[PDB]
């Protein structure tokens, strides 16, 4: 059996976004698969950074220093319980899945401060233990992200560049280096401009592909994988 | 020299790294006689989320919440929650906007992110036509004062971070020059943590010094050649 866990980052149920996360739940499900779903907006998930996530007393109380905070903190079981919760989550599951819209070329702030808060050092990645051999090794991610733009406006040489471009900070700089093997990313180009159907068919493919993920191979996740050619 | 600069700030700790460059800017500018602006996100407890409580007149489709769409017509109609107008202003007036804060997985900090998100609307930092060269903050320059963990070596092409400029692009090009800014070469003091106490007073004076001249520097050309190479 296999468990997944949806970060799904979307103010809207009847969103693009909305109907993608919705058929990942209804395929992992019908394939047997444990399934949770953290819902950022609906859980007003916060995405400061802030002494707030740290509970009792802290290591440095006259120098706030977020990282060292948070590392003794996790290494202290003293986390605030929305990050915790998130960590249980993401330890349980052999995938993890983000769903959201492309904001400036990255996540949507909420999805921005789950990763800053929950990808804490001790709990994803420490000296050492990062990239390879991140403390998540074993688990897989994948971005399933929708864009305004269209396909040729992301090419090496359209206005946006490559999608692999700005995939680099969240897939090598935040999953790689927690030690995620990477799935090739699922992106949904530009489905507010798309057909009723051209739509259907982008939501059937992620069906589709879901079928088989637990077949697929990891991308080498890699510098000349996004830059290269 | 008569010009407004605008810091957007985004650390948590007024005695950090990121502190200090801060307040160096502060003193250099106030120095050549600018008008400065701050706008510390930690201490506003700035929102980072983009909600339909961004929103406050009646929505247009309220059957089916749609950020962009709402916001862009909130901006038109001036229905816009004020933390986001009350920003706007600031920008509008300044000819350089600073952002000053710690690398957090190769991006800003969620809180800056979501004063990009927010307060970077349509119909006021772009239209659909008017982006990239045509953006609506044409002719104003901005900067990205940035900190990391990592040395310049690892933030190197064969380091194991890859090239600084890779985790510029996003920011860079896909958010300041897609508003229509010019974008000064980035100032990024690498690894003060690890750094001694004399090579960090050195990068704070490397940034003030720099600020001296400030106003004769030409921007980057923002491509993707800049970026990745050839
Ligand atoms: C702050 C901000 C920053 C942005 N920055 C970028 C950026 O850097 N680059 C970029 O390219 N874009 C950017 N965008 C645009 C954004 O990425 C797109 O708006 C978003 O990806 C569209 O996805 P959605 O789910 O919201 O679309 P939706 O509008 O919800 O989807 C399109 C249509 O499909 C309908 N639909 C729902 N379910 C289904 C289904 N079952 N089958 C068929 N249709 C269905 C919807 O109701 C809707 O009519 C930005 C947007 C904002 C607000
Ligand atoms: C969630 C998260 C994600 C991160 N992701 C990344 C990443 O992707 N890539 C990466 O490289 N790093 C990353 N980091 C590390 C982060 O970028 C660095 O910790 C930050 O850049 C250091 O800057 P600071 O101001 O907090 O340093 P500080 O810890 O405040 O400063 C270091 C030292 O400089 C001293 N100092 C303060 N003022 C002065 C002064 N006037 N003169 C001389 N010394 C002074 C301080 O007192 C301190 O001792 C991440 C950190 C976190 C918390
Ligand atoms: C650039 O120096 C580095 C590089 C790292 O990873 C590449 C680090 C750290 C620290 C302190 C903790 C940590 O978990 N990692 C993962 C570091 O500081 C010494
Ligand atoms: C801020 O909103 C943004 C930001 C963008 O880029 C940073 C966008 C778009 C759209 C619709 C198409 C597009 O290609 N890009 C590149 C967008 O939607 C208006
Ligand atoms: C999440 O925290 C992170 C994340 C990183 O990369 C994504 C870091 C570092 C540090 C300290 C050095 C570094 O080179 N990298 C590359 C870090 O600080 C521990
Ligand atoms: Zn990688
Ligand atoms: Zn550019």
């Amino acid at each position: 059996g296999k468990k997944v866990l949806i970060v799904y980052a979307h103010q809207e149920p009847k969103s693009f976004n909305g109907s993608l996360k919705n058929v990942a739940v209804d395929e992992l499900s019908r394939q047997g698969c444990t399934v949770t779903v953290s819902d950022l907006y609906a859980m007003n998930f916060e995405p400061r950074a802030t002494d707030k996530d740290i509970t009792g007393t802290l290591s440095n109380p006259e120098v706030f220093n977020y990282g060292v905070e948070t590392h003794e903190a996790y290494k202290q079981r003293s986390l605030a319980s929305d990050i915790t919760d998130e960590q249980k989550k993401v330890r349980e599951a052999d995938l993890v899945i983000f769903q959201f819209p492309l904001y400036w070329f990255s996540v949507p702030a909420i999805l921005k401060g789950w990763m800053d808060r929950v990808l804490c050092q001790g709990f994803a990645f420490d000296i050492p233990g990062f990239y390879d051999s991140g403390l998540l090794q074993g688990k897989l991610a994948l971005l399933s992200v929708t864009t305004g733009g269209t396909a040729e406006m992301y090419t090496k040489t359209g206005v946006n560049g490559d999608s692999r471009y700005f995939l680099w900070p969240l897939q090598h700089g935040t999953l790689h280096f927690c030690g995620f093997k990477v799935l090739a990313p699922q992106i949904s180009f530009a489905p507010e401009i798309a057909s009723e159907e051209e739509r259907k068919g982008m939501v059937a493919a992620w069906s589709q592909r879901l079928q088989t993920i637990w077949k697929e191979e990891p991308i080498p996740c890699t510098a000349h994988w996004h830059f290269g050619q």
